[PDB]
Order: structure tokens, then C-alpha cells, then sequence
């Protein structure tokens, strides 16, 4: 799977916003246009057992393009999103399954 950060016109969006992917699927969260991003996982509705550090990266990141992967597999529901950008409404989801 594929996110861009950041829509082409659109403003500052998880683009995606919310899918459902496979317990074994690569999701790479890719800068398109509204860096720096960051993505955090809501260690409030996350699974009651998938840490949210392991996935999440407080690591703020200004590169152009940069990205980071994440594999999550367990069949469940992860709530996501930027701290930063939160003002807009940056927020994120993923439905494995
Ligand atoms: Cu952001």
C-alpha cells in the first residue's frame, strides 16, 4: 500500500485516509507535499497488544519524498495521525484483516 502525506491540491490529508490491508502488507508513508509530517499511533485505540512505539516514529521528518515503512499483522484496528498537522485534521486508519 501507498500514502501520500500531504495531497497535491487537496491540503494536508492522510491520502488514503482510512483502508484495510492484509496482516503482511508494506505501508509506506511517503511525503508528497506537506513535510515535515509525522505520524503517531493512538496508543488509546490500538490493539491491547501491537505496541504503538514499534510503529510509530516521533522522529520528525522534513526530507522531500522521504518515507517510512510499516508491516502491521494483526487483524484488527490501528488509529493513526499527525500531532502537528492536526489542526487541519490529519488522521489515519488501517482495518487488517
Ligand atoms: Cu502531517
Amino acid at each position: 500500500a501507498e500514502v501520500k502525506l500531504g495531497s497535491d491540491d487537496g491540503g494536508l490529508v492522510f491520502s488514503p485516509s482510512s483502508f484495510t490491508v492484509a496482516a503482511g502488507e508494506k505501508i509506506t508513508f511517503k511525503n508528497n507535499a506537506g513535510f515535515p509530517h509525522n505520524i503517531v499511533f493512538d496508543e488509546d485505540e490500538v490493539p491491547a497488544g501491537v505496541n504503538a512505539e514499534k510503529i510509530s516514529q516521533p522522529e520528525y521528518l522534513n526530507g522531500a519524498g522521504e518515507t517510512y515503512e510499516v508491516t502491521l499483522t494483526e487483524k484488527g484496528t490501528y488509529k493513526f495521525y499527525c500531532e502537528p498537522h492536526a489542526g487541519a485534521g490529519m488522521k489515519g486508519e488501517v482495518t487488517v484483516n
